[PDB]
This record gives C-alpha cells, sequence and structure tokens, in this order.
C-alpha cells in the first residue's frame, strides 16, 4: 500500500487515509 502526503485533494481511486503534518500544516493521506 503506497500512501502519500498532498497538498489538495487525493488523486482519487485514492481513499484519504488519515492525514499528515507538514511545516505546521494538516494535509490529506492518500493510499492507493
Amino acid at each position: 500500500a503506497t500512501c502519500y502526503c498532498r497538498t489538495g485533494r487525493c488523486a482519487t481511486r485514492e481513499s484519504l487515509s488519515g492525514v499528515c503534518e507538514i511545516s505546521g500544516r494538516l494535509y490529506r493521506a492518500c493510499c492507493r
């Protein structure tokens, strides 16, 4: 299971699977 931290919406056929912190900011995990 490959997963990304993404500043925008998930790529789709990609599910939002958690969150991630980069530089004081939350963003979407997206796993495919």
